[PDB]
This record gives structure tokens, C-alpha cells and sequence, in this order.
């Protein structure tokens, strides 16, 4: 899976261990081995949410399977919890787009997963 | 909705009030309340369009509904208009990707919109 | 088409002409004229792949058609090859998301391709 967070919080406010924490927590949540999980955090962004620029985050989670109505509701709680505690972002200022991808449309290691 | 603009134009050329202009204009265009609109502007990017590094922009608008043939033409006119007027980017050097998302695939505040 | 590469490799490690090579090679691979290829390279990112912060990349290729099983394998070989040779990123630390988009959902020049 691939998890991306874009945020206006400054780089200094993103803990050094945040990417590893996200990796491990997403591995548990998706049931995928952590070696497969990629994480990308983009701080210092020029953003607004609801016309205001208090801390906020725009995220996406991409996976081959393990995406669906109930699962996504559960991922939102996991990810809002982490963003709230580690980045101090209110959960009502977080959007997460979920993508359930076909293996044929995910490239890796000179090929695709298909 | 969520609107993202990636451009090679320098930060200094992004007018103050641009995020608010995008928020309000998108509210009127989509008919969605401004409190749900998220906007993200990323200047100073390393990009090319047609091989040329003259000003360009790569955008994306994500929405639950309010996306379609007719609506997208209207959004493109509005958004290229703003990028031309405010950022001095030629409309033929702008791409906008439109995403009509299922409510179940959009996380917000510890749940999804489904 | 639109190709985006996000990487933790430093900017100084992206060779001069990389955006031109991507434009040219993607035009050849997709069969699309190079005038309509947009490329976006984002170095110096805060990223992890499998919990390691060694060089990695997360990419996407969006196209109206020219996306499918066999084609995507070919694009992945091409693109992972370039990331390995030019940016020194191991192919097993690259993900590429492929998106086959409807013309009605791609804005350009004040309109859409629909
Ligand atoms: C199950 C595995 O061995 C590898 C994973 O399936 C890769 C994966 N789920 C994956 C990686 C990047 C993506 O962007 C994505 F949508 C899915
Ligand atoms: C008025 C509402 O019910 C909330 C909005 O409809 C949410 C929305 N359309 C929305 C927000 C962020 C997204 O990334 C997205 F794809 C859709
Ligand atoms: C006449 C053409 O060949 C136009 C191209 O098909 C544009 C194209 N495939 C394209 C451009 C930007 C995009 O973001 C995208 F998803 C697709
Ligand atoms: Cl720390
Ligand atoms: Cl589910
Ligand atoms: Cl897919
Ligand atoms: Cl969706
Ligand atoms: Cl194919
Ligand atoms: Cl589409």
C-alpha cells in the first residue's frame, strides 16, 4: 500500500519516527507485511480547509484490495488518531481519499503486480 | 471538495488571497458549502509541459458528485481563468484531472461520507 | 499524459535533462505526441518504503487510453529503468500508479478533452 499526507504543519513539527509509526500501524490495519508499505509526508504546504489555514491534512491511501466501506471507516479512525496526536491536526480538518487499485495498474520492480 | 494546483511559477507570484479566492469560487461553482472546501497550492515545482519549462500547472479536483461532462467544461473555464489572471499561466499549459469519488472512498473525521 | 515522480533523492542528484528525457521517452512509449506530455519531478521528499528511508520513488502516470496489462508492464520496465540509471533508485523501491482517464475528466485550455 501507499499512504500520502500533505499538510500545512511545519517540517519541524513532524516527529522523526512518524513515517515508521505510520508504516507499522498501516501494516497491522491492512494485514499487509510492512515491507510492502510506502509512506510519504509533505509538510509546509500552502493549504486551506473550509477557508481557514489552521493545521489540516489532505491524504490518500492506495491499496490492492483491503479497501471498502467498513475498512475505510476503520482506516479513518486510525489515521485521524495518528494525525491528531503526532501532528496536532483536528480530525474535522482531515480528508483521506481511498483507492482500491487493480494489480495490473500498480507498477513495481520493473513490472506490475498482475 | 478538494482542489490541488501544482505549478512551476514562483511562490512570490502567488497573490495573497489566492487560497480564499479558490475557496469561494469553488463554492459557487460546485454549489457545495465553503466549510467543506479544501484547497492546496504548490508553487516552485520542477515541471515541464510539452518539454518546455515555461509556466504550467497540473491540477486536480476531487468531489463526491458534481462532476460530469458539462460541469467539468465549466470548471475548466473557471479554473484556467483564475490561473491565467492570477498566476499568468496560459490555459493551454494547464491540465486538470477531475475525480468523481464514491462517498465510501472519502474519509473525514473518523469515518467516511457514505 | 501526465507523469509525476516523488522521491527522497536530493535535487542535485536529478541529472540535467531528466524532464526532457522523460517527455521524450513517454511520448515514444505511449504513442502520444510529446507536446501533450507533462512531467513533474519532486525531489528531497520525506518518504519511506518498507520502513526504510533509503532511496525510493512513488509515481503516477495518467493517460486517456494507452493503459492496460501489457502496456503497463512495458511502462514499468521503462520507468524503473530510468529511475535506476538516472536517480540510482532500486526498482524494488519504486511504485507507479497507472490511471486510465476518461477524456471528459481531463481539463485543458478552458475546456475538457470530451
Ligand atoms: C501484496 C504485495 O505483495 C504488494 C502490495 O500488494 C503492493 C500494493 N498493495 C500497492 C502498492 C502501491 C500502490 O499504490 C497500491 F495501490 C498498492
Ligand atoms: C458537502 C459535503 O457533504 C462534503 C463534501 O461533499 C465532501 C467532498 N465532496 C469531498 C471532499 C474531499 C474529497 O477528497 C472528495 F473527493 C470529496
Ligand atoms: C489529443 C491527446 O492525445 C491529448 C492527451 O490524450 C491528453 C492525455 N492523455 C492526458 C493529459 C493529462 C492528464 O492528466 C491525463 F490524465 C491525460
Ligand atoms: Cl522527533
Ligand atoms: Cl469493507
Ligand atoms: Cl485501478
Ligand atoms: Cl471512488
Ligand atoms: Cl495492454
Ligand atoms: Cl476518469
Amino acid at each position: 500500500p501507499m499512504f500520502i499526507v500533505n499538510t500545512n504543519v511545519p517540517r519541524a513539527s513532524v516527529p522523526d519516527g512518524f513515517l515508521s509509526e505510520l508504516t507499522q500501524q498501516l501494516a497491522q490495519a491492512t494485514g499487509k507485511p510492512p515491507q510492502y508499505i510506502a509512506v510519504h509526508v509533505v509538510p509546509d504546504q500552502l493549504m486551506a480547509f473550509g477557508g481557514s489555514s489552521e493545521p489540516c491534512a489532505l491524504c490518500s491511501l492506495h491499496s490492492i484490495g483491503k479497501i471498502g466501506g467498513a475498512q475505510n471507516r476503520s482506516y479513518s479512525k486510525l489515521l485521524c488518531g495518528l494525525l491528531a496526536e503526532r501532528l496536532r491536526i483536528s480530525p474535522d480538518r482531515v480528508y483521506i481519499n481511498y483507492y482500491d487499485m487493480n494489480a495490473a495498474n500498480v507498477g513495481w520492480n520493473n513490472s506490475t503486480f498482475a
